[PDB]
C-alpha cells in the first residue's frame, strides 16, 4: 500500500475516477469539467506558418544566432534582461503563446514548491524521507534525508537511460502513463517509486528523476494538496502568468513532477525571474532569500562525479533540483532532456529560456551546442 | 483496412506517433507541442467556492430559478438575447470561463462543419456514405445517403443505452478512448464503425451516435484535415470565441466528434447566435442561410416515432443533428445526456445554454424538468 492520497475532487475515493467509471455520479460533476485528465484531447483553436526571429540587440554580437538556434532544433528562445523581454524566436509552426514540454526544468519547479514548504517549517530537510512518506520504509527512499533526495545524492539502482527500452526510465513511464502498460507493471507512480532499491550508500551525484516525484509526494502529504493544486498554489499562481501551466497526471491523477510540465517560454522565464529577484514574485513571495542563495550557491562539488558535465563545468554542482555550473559567471539553470533550459545569469539580471527538440535525449553533441549559445548570449548581454 | 486518414503532423505516418514513439524524431517536434493530445494532462492554474448568479430579468418572472437549476445539477447557465447576455449562473467551484464537457451538443457542432462543406459544394447529401468513404462498404452505412446520417434515419444494431455496461454505447467508448480497451476491440474509432450492421432498412429516427463520427469521417476524407482543424476551420475560428474549445480523440487522433466536446457557456452561446442570425459569424458566414432554415425547419415528423421526445413534443423531429421540438415557438437545441442543451429562441432571438451533471444520462424524470426549465425560461423572454 501507498498509504492516503489527495483525493481528485472533494470526497472521491481512493483512485476515483477511473477511466471506467468518471461518467457515473458523484465523479461525473469534477470529470465533465476536466476530462483532459482523464482522456487524450486536442486543442479545437479559435484563432484562424513561418518562424519569429525578433533577436534585436543580441543579433549583432551573434549574427549567426538563428541559424544556431535552427541548428539545435529550437521550438522557442526568449531572453528576458531585468524585467524586459529583449530577444525571442520562434520556430515556424509554435506560436509564442503556445506550450512546450519542459522535461526535466519540471524538477526545478518542483524544488520551488518544497523550498515554500521549507520556508513554512512544513519540511524539515534533515529529516528522512520516512518522516514524511511512511510508505517508502523497505525502498531505497528509506534512510536517506529529504535533503540527499533534493540534491540526488542517493545510489539507486535506476538506469536513467532514455533510449534503453529496458530502463527503468521506461517502466517509469508506463507506470505514470507516458507510455503503454504492461501486464505486471506497478499500478501507479507511488507503486512504483516503492519498488525502488540501492546500495544504501549517499554522498555522490546521481542523477535519477524518480527523486523527483518522491519530493512531489512528500509535498502532497505535507499539504494535503494534490500535487497539480500545490504547483500553482505555490509557485504558478504567484506569477502572473499568462497561461495555465499543463502537467501529465497518471491513473490516480498524480503529477508526473520529474518531467511532465507544459508552459509557454515568456511564463517559464517569470519563474527565473523570481529567481532573480530573490524568491519574490508579482503575487507575493515563493521561496526565501535563503533558498535562492543556496540554489546559487552550488552544492558539494566533490559530490558532483558526472563527467560529461564536469567537463562543460569543471567547478559544477547540483542542489534544490537546479544544476549549478559553478563557471565565471555563477549561471546556474533548470535542464531537460530534447533542449530545455531556464538559464539564470546573475550578472546581467537576465533569464534564458530555450525549448527544443534535438532528435535524441541527450549526447555530449547536443548538450556542447547548447551550452554554447546560452553562454554566447550570456556573454553578449555583459556591458561594454 | 480504414483507408487514409489526416496525419498527425505533416508527414506523420498512419498511426503516429503513439504512447511509445511521442518522444522519438520526428513525432517529438509535435509532440512536445502537444502532449495533452497524448497523455492525460491537468491544468495548473495561474489564478489564485461559491454559485455566481445573475439571473436578473428573468428573476422577477421566474423567483425560484436558482432553485430549479440547482435540482437539474446545473454547472453554467447563460441567456444570450440578441447579443447580450441577460443571465448567468455557475455552481459553486465552476468559473464563468471554464470548459465542459457538451457531450451531444458536438453533434450539433459536427453538423455545422458538414453544413459548410455542402455550401461549398464539397459534399452532396443525397450521395451514398461510400461515395465519400469507399471502406464503409459492407457495414451498415453501405447504401444509406449523408442526409441519412444527418437525420439519424438508418436502422441500425447499435443498442444506445448509456447504462448498459454490454452495450455498444461502451464498445464506441472502449474503441475510442473514453474506456478501457479490451482485447478484442476495435483499434480506433474508424474501424469501430466498420463491424457496426443493420438490416437495410432507412427512413425512420434511429438515434445512433456512431453515425456523427461517420459524418465526421467524411469531413476528413473531402478536406484533409484531421477532425479537429476542420471543427476549428469551419466554425470555432470564426466564432469570435474567448476560448479554444477541446475535443477528446482516440489513438489515431481522431475527434470523437459525437460526443467529446468541451468549452466554456460563453463561446458555446456564440454558436446559438451563428443559427439565429442565418449562418453568419464575426470571422465571417459558416453556413449558409438555407442550412440553418432547413435546420429551423425541422425533419420529416413521421420518422420521429420516438415516444419520450413525441410526449413532450407531438410535432417534434429531428434534421441535421439538430434535435426540432415543433412546438408553438419553433424551439430547436442540441441536447446531450446528463442534461447539456444548446437550445434556440428565435422568436426572443435567444440563445439558452445549459450544461449540466444530472447522475443519469437520460431518463424520463430529468428531461421533463430540464425542458421545463428552458420553455419557461424562453417564454420569460416574451414581449410583455
Ligand atoms: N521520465 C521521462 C522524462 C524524464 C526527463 C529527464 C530529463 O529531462 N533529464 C535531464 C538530464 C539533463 C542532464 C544534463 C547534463 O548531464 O549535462
Ligand atoms: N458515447 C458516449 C457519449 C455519447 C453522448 C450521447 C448523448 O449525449 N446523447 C443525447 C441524447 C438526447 C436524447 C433526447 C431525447 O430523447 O429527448
Amino acid at each position: 500500500s501507498t498509504g492516503q492520497h489527495p483525493a481528485r475532487y472533494p470526497g472521491a475515493a481512493a483512485g476515483e475516477p477511473t477511466l471506467d467509471s468518471w461518467q457515473e455520479p458523484p465523479h461525473n460533476r469534477w470529470a465533465f469539467a476536466h476530462l483532459g485528465e482523464m482522456v487524450p484531447s486536442a486543442a479545437v483553436s479559435r484563432r484562424p506558418g513561418h518562424a519569429l526571429a525578433r533577436l534585436g540587440a543580441i543579433a549583432a554580437q551573434l549574427p549567426d544566432l538563428e541559424q544556431r538556434l535552427e541548428q539545435t532544433y529550437t521550438d522557442a528562445f526568449l531572453v528576458l534582461r531585468g524585467t524586459e523581454v529583449v530577444a525571442e524566436y520562434y520556430r515556424a509552426g509554435f506560436a509564442p503563446d503556445d506550450r512546450h514540454l519542459l522535461m526535466a526544468v519540471s524538477k526545478s519547479l518542483c524544488g520551488t514548491v518544497v523550498g515554500a514548504l521549507v520556508d513554512e517549517g512544513r519540511i524539515d530537510p534533515a529529516q528522512p524521507v520516512t518522516e514524511y512518506v511512511p510508505e517508502l520504509a523497505g525502498s531505497v527512499y528509506d534512510g536517506p534525508s529529504v535533503l540527499q533526495v533534493l540534491d540526488m545524492q542517493i545510489s539507486i539502482d535506476y538506469n536513467e537511460d532514455y533510449v534503453d527500452p529496458a530502463s527503468e526510465v521506461q517502466t517509469h513511464g508506463r507506470s505514470a502513463g507516458w507510455r503503454t502498460r504492461r501486464h505486471g507493471d506497478p499500478a501507479d507512480t507511488y507503486e512504483f517509486l516503492t519498488t525502488l532499491r540501492g546500495d544504501g550508500s549517499t554522498g555522490e551525484f546521481q542523477y535519477c528523476s524518480a527523486n523527483t516525484d518522491v519530493l512531489a509526494w512528500i509535498v502532497e502529504r505535507v499539504t494535503g494538496l494534490r500535487y497539480v493544486e500545490a504547483l500553482s498554489t505555490y509557485l504558478w499562481a504567484k506569477l502572473d502568468a499568462d497561461r495555465d501551466a499543463t502537467i501529465t497526471v497518471d491513473t490516480t491523477g498524480f503529477g508526473f513532477a520529474h518531467g511532465g510540465v507544459s508552459c509557454t517560454a515568456r511564463d517559464l522565464a517569470r519563474v527565473g525571474r523570481m529567481m532573480l529577484d530573490g524568491g519574490v514574485a508579482p503575487g507575493g513571495r515563493v521561496v526565501s532569500e535563503d533558498w535562492v542563495r543556496r540554489v546559487l550557491a552550488g552544492g558539494s562539488h566533490e559530490a558532483m562525479t558526472d563527467k560529461g558535465f564536469t567537463n562543460t563545468f569543471p567547478d559544477g554542482s547540483y542542489t534544490r533540483q537546479w544544476w549549478c555550473t559553478g563557471n565565471e559567471r555563477g549561471n546556474v539553470s533548470g535542464i531537460g532532456i530534447h533542449g530545455q533550459n531556464l538559464w539564470l545569469d546573475p550578472l546581467t539580471d537576465s533569464v534564458i529560456v530555450k525549448l527544443s527538440s534535438w532528435p535524441d535525449p541527450y549526447t555530449e553533441h547536443w548538450h556542447r551546442l547548447q551550452n554554447g549559445i546560452l553562454l554566447d548570449v550570456s556573454r553578449a548581454l555583459d556591458a561594454v
